[PDB]
């Protein structure tokens, strides 16, 4: 019914970032993370999901791909977990 | 005739990129870089230009949010500013 959706939480993290929260594609390359956050700090890579849910094995090895070259990416499914991550990244 | 163009300037960076250098496309905003540079210093933006043209309006307009935000944005337009840029980000 009234259950908040992945998409909930992709509005609730551009509303609250402090920066730009730009849409990610890139074409040719599967399972890159939704969302790049540019703030004073850096430029962050996040993933969103329905609360609950987990990335797909196609994301989680487009996620180590970032991890390997140094880079982490944060999966958010939830407010809460919104407001950590960018908290996270305001300190970084 | 033979000049090098703004792809092959692309294509160069794509080579010499420590890291991962993925196609950066979001819809619905104008003028963001062509790629994001992942490497162990950092999430970079590079605009790729043909040797010798400057970024068009709408372009600069967005590396000013991008700016504005906190991060910097590289413009490269030859073999020689891909490997300034890139040792650059590796020094960062
Ligand atoms: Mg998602
Ligand atoms: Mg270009």
């Amino acid at each position: 019914g009234s259950m908040r959706t992945e998409k909930d939480i992709e509005n609730y993290l551009k509303k609250k970032t402090k920066g730009l929260c730009l849409k990610f594609t890139s074409p040719g390359t599967i399972g890159v993370p939704d969302r790049i956050v540019v703030m004073n700090t850096g430029t962050f890579f996040v993933e969103v999901k329905a609360p609950g849910k987990k990335p797909r094995p196609s994301q989680v090895a487009m996620h180590k791909k970032i991890k390997e070259a140094g880079q982490h990416v944060w999966v958010v499914d939830s407010y809460e977990s919104v407001d950590m991550a960018l908290k996270e990244m305001e300190n970084w």
